[PDB]
């Protein structure tokens, strides 16, 4: 079973976050992206993203880095830090994901995502999450690469 917990898409961006916080791999984050249609952001995206009012307080993919949105100083959230903070020094390999959809709206797109349009037969219950808590289910996989599995 996987819950996959999505934000509003701000320019198209969004965060997922899979099951527990920072359990996604650089591959995997791919995978699942593509599962929704989307690509790993790209740099300027994602400032783009953070202009229209896109924070999160958790670390996460996109092409090239692992990077935090942030807009509003926080002592939690990159230690007060704003604008697209990159992640310099970690130990570790896995965080959550940003993915970019280009078909969403150009600002807040809170409307709930209901559909994993992209993923593949498998035996996974993938359940998608939104913060106002409307999910929507199905049987399948999206992951290609076997160490993910």
């Amino acid at each position: 079973q996987i819950d996959l917990n999505v934000t509003c898409r701000y320019a198209g961006v969004f965060h997922v976050e899979k099951n527990g916080r920072y359990s996604i791999s650089r591959t995997e984050a791919a995978d699942l992206c593509q599962a929704f249609n989307s690509t790993l952001p790209t740099m300027d995206q994602m400032k783009l993203a953070l202009s229209k009012g896109f924070e999160t307080c958790r670390y996460g993919f996109i092409e090239g880095n692992v990077v935090i949105p942030r807009i509003h100083p926080n002592a939690i959230c990159a230690a007060n830090h704003t604008g697209v903070y990159i992640l310099v020094t970690s130990n570790t390999s896995h965080y959550d994901t940003y993915c970019f959809n280009a078909s969403a709206p150009p600002e807040e797109d809170c409307t709930s995502v209901t559909d994993l349009p992209n993923s593949f037969d498998g035996p996974v219950t993938i359940t998608i999450v939104n913060r106002d808590g409307t999910r929507y289910s199905k049987k399948g996989e999206y992951r290609t690469h076997q160490e993910d599995i």
